[PDB]
């Protein structure tokens, strides 16, 4: 258990609002917006998994999201003022208790779907999966209410490329690579079946052979500075409907729902046999779930199939784990294979070869 980080299941901000009796129209309209330098593919509304890291000497524990969509580490600060009530329900980084703290002070702004996180940079020791790196990270002093007033995670560990990082900060994984401690310059991400207790695993330096079956097959990165691959077909049932001419697709551990363009996804929802739409999202009567056809994605000359049980979430109060999202050019129309895709297919992110590997996930 050297370079492994146990991911733990948490109620998502949608699931917290659902359990408090909030209407599905209100949740999407007020907590799930996508506002018009690096690209945003998530609002953390549906994120269900966090890992724990330590920051400082002695180490102060934080619950963080492992987000391949971003390249920055940030956590709430004790410098976070009284105007930001969201800070008052989370763990706070206190430089006063760290002997390894070294100030920087340059301001940063990280944009995401529902809003923006502001603060200042600071250097300290960071322990992630038993590996100690000297990291520059964001001390957040302006944490917005949407969605962090109800989030069950403190902050975000970016697992993206250094080109995506704000203020040109060297990311956490890049520092781990500089140390030459890992067997491979890769990390892989496992989510187990959607249960109440069962969690997941991020492995640094390789892949856990317990959590996959058969063999990995790899797809090259098509855009240099991100986990982005060419998709050559989206199919409902036997019929291939979209992406024959070639779609860009991001594999993102940050968001759990698969994203596509609103027009392309509405076409899929028609052919799926699904009428009801709430903003970006699509709800369905739980009686008609077993009759839904399989969705498939064509990646690196192989099909990756999601069955009815893989892309639907039953919560007490059934919602499809797909949603509309239009990123404009030059970045272009993009799909996002979120954690729903990765739960089915154990994913290896490869930094040396600049490629992404997929394999059929399983339990032990
Ligand atoms: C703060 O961090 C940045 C990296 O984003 C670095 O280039 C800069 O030299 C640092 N500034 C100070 C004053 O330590």
């Amino acid at each position: 258990s050297f370079g492994r980080i146990l991911l733990k299941k948490m109620p998502s901000v949608r699931e917290i609002l659902e359990e408090r009796g909030v209407d599905m129209t209100r949740i999407s309209a007020e907590w799930g917006e996508f506002i018009k330098s690096p690209v945003v593919l998530t609002n953390y509304l549906d994120t269900q998994y966090y890992g724990e890291i330590g920051i400082g000497t002695p180490s102060q524990t934080f619950k963080v999201i492992f987000d391949t969509g971003s390249a920055n580490l940030w956590v709430p600060s004790t410098k976070c003022g009284p105007l930001y009530t969201a800070c008052e329900i989370h763990n706070l980084y206190d430089s006063s208790e760290s002997s390894s703290y070294m100030e920087n002070g340059t301001e940063f702004t990280i944009h995401y779907g529902s809003g923006k996180v502001k603060g200042f940079l600071s250097q300290d020791v960071v322990t992630v999966g038993g590996i100690i790196v000297t990291q520059t990270f964001g001390e957040v002093t302006e944490l917005p209410l949407i969605p962090f007033m109800l989030a069950k995670f403190d902050g975000v560990l970016g697992m993206g490329f250094p080109a995506q990082a704000v203020d040109g900060v060297i990311p956490v994984f890049d520092h781990i690579l500089s140390q030459r401690v890992l067997k491979e310059e890769v990390f892989s991400v496992y989510y187990s079946r959607e249960s109440h207790l069962l969690g997941g695993e991020v492995v640094l330096g390789g892949s856990d052979p317990q959590h996959y079956q058969g063999n990995f097959h790899y797809v090259s990165i098509s855009k240099a500075g991100s986990w982005q691959i060419t998709m050559k077909g989206v199919s409902v049932g036997p019929a291939t409907l979209l992406c024959e001419e070639g779609c860009m697709a991001v594999v993102d551990t940050g968001t759990s729902y698969i994203s596509g363009p609103t027009s392309s996804l509405q076409l899929i929802m028609q052919a799926l046999g699904v009428k009801e739409k709430r903003a970006n999202n699509y709800v369905v009567n739980c009686s008609q779930v077993p009759t839904l056809p399989d969705i498939s994605f064509y990646l690196g000359g192989r099909t990756y199939t999601l069955s009815n049980m893989d892309y639907v979430q039953k919560n007490p109060f059934c919602i499809l784990a797909l949603q509309g999202l239009d990123i404009p050019p030059p970045t272009g129309p993009v799909w996002v294979l979120g954690a729903t895709f990765i739960r089915k297919f154990y994913t290896e992110f490869d930094r040396h070869n600049n490629r992404i590997g997929f394999a059929l996930a399983r339990a032990a």
